[PDB]
């Protein structure tokens, strides 16, 4: 189901989204999940007496960057996580990031687009889904208890472990931990599939939900994005192995308030 | 002509037929020949005073089985015949077959679907057509005159013979016989083509026509189905030779009457 | 953009043009440029008192012939020219050519169709465009000054020269000549692209424009057709190198006048 079409990628499968002074195109879409059912109204935080910095064009655009390389080698449910805000955080994050750390609080929603184009003699299936409270880390900390690098952008892929007991942490054992995940239910999150067969692209938009109408970006990361693979990349001797996966994102109608003087640290 | 579409098989080319508690699907159809122009009304045989066993759900479904293997080897107009009723006849024919031989007479029409899926780097063309009075046999009989096995389902394919003279039968010669066929006109029968190129499927429905409104299934077989090939299967060194041909059929609105006590023989 | 579609070539991309007793078909069109914006009305030359030979069916059809072979070897902007009228001129030009040289003057417009079909594992792009006053020749003349064979149909392809200075002509040098062309602007002419990828065909129709409403076909050729290539033919070891390029043309509503007695010469 969707319009008439293909070897080549056609019509009601060609979509475009313009935002700011950055404009996108895909000639082989299957939708765009507006995850949950509502978007984000630049509804001012009721929390603050701060009549904040609103409707700035300059930050409300599409920042694009590379996540990783997909290749024949990888095993199912191996995964790659992208926390928002903390990856659009500075340098690579335009005027958004700047105004982002000059301010105490933000409240935004994200509109994401992950791209991975192949060829009709390629098999595989990439699962893309946005989940708020989730896990990052990239580590078991040094020498003193608690837990390595959530802000880092998983440089390489992590190993589906024959068992949650969600990478607990201080030399121990017996039993599980509150960072569990059942990568086996990991399709209750607003998601969308990327089937080299069907899909060259996948668009997801998600509203604002933390514990407070606005949160602080120096200790939390309300949503982590996950580009982890559910049916690997077979390739027949001829053919383009190098399956370059790219992601391009857009904060939707952020509302910043609580302004001050350029946050200082990232190792 | 038919909707917009392809390498992949699309839209007004996706059809589904549900019957009983068996439901079909094809994503690369080209039609469905309602052969002759009328179907079969559960019109009760006027022949009998038997207010017969009608509208049974349980038998009015889609029985599926394998006919044969299509392969690079075969020559044009080589053929494979499937007599109805006598193949849905018992065991492999559900509640239809049972109620079929517990009854003296039937009157039905058939809705057939033969399937053979390939790949766009494959050439060939399969001709599928239903003809009532036709020929089966599978033989020149033993030692005494007349003619081997019509009820059998041609286990393997038979050889287009450089000439009808429709396999006459008692050591002879000079001249032809009433079981002729001009496989050269063998496209006057309700038919439909199966072009690996165009077609992955072919659907045919045919009404009731014998000599009597109801016939007896122990000496006649009013219709024989023929899955015989008109442009062979070339394959280029890589590629899936094994071209498995499958057929799935459905009796449409059979009307049985003249009931009694399980018919006895098949060698 | 254009209807839903492909590996195979579909629907609002299937066009047919019937003219006289010659009828065309293409299952992978992208348009038909009616170059300039107006066609040709059998508007009688106002120039002559000759109530000419009009609306003849027999000449107003599609003459088809082969121009050349496209192959992996050729370099960009290499070109092949087809002057009209002088190629439909006789023998190969039906009743048109005959009635053409039995008459002093003609006035017509052309409807052209150049065809070059390939395969989806082929890359390249053929530029097709009609320009009136242009250049032919096929030569630097013999021993006495001025300039080899405009009437000849470039038997083989000519070499894009690192510079117009439009093949001037009597042993010289320093500077350019009035037969310049900037094959670098050679897309201001009514044109149409032929992208093995997109295109298997290209249809162009052009009205009447000379210096006089009717011209004389023994000294001028008001339009030359050019089938010269802008992104060569790569082919991957398997595959049909032999890229046969064919052209089929039709004079639209010619109006002949000024009749006399079969023109005599062509070496």
């Amino acid at each position: 189901d969707q319009n008439t079409e293909e070897m080549e990628n056609l019509s009601d499968r060609v979509a475009s989204d313009k935002a700011g002074n950055s404009a996108t195109n895909t000639q082989s879409t299957v939708g765009r999940l507006c995850g949950y059912g509502k978007s984000h109204h630049g509804e001012h935080p009721a929390s603050c007496a701060d009549t904040a910095t609103d409707k700035v064009l300059a930050a409300e655009r599409y920042y694009t960057i590379d996540l990783a390389s997909w290749t024949t080698s990888q095993e199912a449910f191996s995964h790659i996580r992208i926390p928002l805000p903390h990856v659009l955080a500075g340098e690579d994050g335009g005027v958004f990031g700047a105004t982002l750390r000059r301010h105490y609080l933000c409240k935004t929603g994200w509109r994401v687009q992950v791209q991975c184009n192949a060829s009709q003699f390629h098999a595989g299936s990439l699962l893309v889904f946005m989940a708020p409270e989730f896990y990052t880390g990239k580590g078991t900390k040094t020498g003193t208890m608690e837990p390595s690098d959530p802000f880092t952008m998983d440089t390489e892929w992590r190993s589906p472990q024959g068992a949650p007991t969600g990478y607990r942490y201080d030399s121990r054992t017996g039993f599980f931990a509150t960072n569990h995940q059942n990568q086996w239910q990991w399709t209750v999150y607003p998601h969308q599939i990327l089937n080299l067969r069907t899909n060259t692209t996948v668009d997801l938009e998600v509203p604002y939900v933390n514990v407070a109408p606005s949160s602080s970006w120096t200790q939390h990361a309300n949503w982590t994005l996950v580009v982890a693979v559910l049916s690997p990349l077979q390739y027949a001797t001829g053919s383009s192995p190098d399956v370059q996966i790219t992601a391009s994102l857009q904060p939707v109608n952020p509302v910043f308030n609580g302004l001050r003087h350029e946050t200082v640290i990232a190792q």
